[PDB]
């Protein structure tokens, strides 16, 4: 079963990436299962809803009392050394919150790291039906 663990906010980097202090070590965390419009995108730079997604993630982790990271069942870091996790701000999952607002799409999931895929797909479908942001 997945378990939440405490972390401390260091700095929000992008809509899909945040730097946190995890077990005494600063680390960059990539939000599992979501693709947000980038502002720091390698080949494109700033995409249409990127500053908005970026602002959303920043505000959410910045105003939280408690930040927790929840690793999935597969690998815990990607090839760039970033932690792969579901991040919670005062119990609310940031990954889901972005998708629910139409500020992120659900990424192509890779088992074993796909536990909350269906939950996220449900939020995306609602965001689509509401024509929010990305779906406007």
């Amino acid at each position: 079963k997945l378990h939440k663990e405490p972390a401390t906010l260091i700095k929000a980097i992008d809509g899909d990436t945040v730097k946190l202090m995890y077990k005494g070590q600063p680390m960059t965390f990539r939000l599992l299962l979501v693709d947000t419009p980038e502002t720091k995108h390698p080949k494109k730079g700033v995409e249409k809803y990127g500053p908005e997604a970026s602002a959303f993630t920043k505000k959410m982790v910045e105003n939280a009392k408690k930040i927790e990271v929840e690793f999935d069942k597969g690998q815990r870091t990607d090839k760039y050394g970033r932690g792969l996790a579901y991040i919670y701000a005062d119990g609310k999952m940031v990954n889901e919150a972005l998708v629910r607002q139409g500020l992120a799409k659900v990424a192509a999931a890779a088992a074993p790291n796909n536990t909350h895929e269906q939950h996220l797909r449900k939020s995306e479908a609602q965001a689509k039906k509401e024509k929010l942001n990305i779906w406007s």
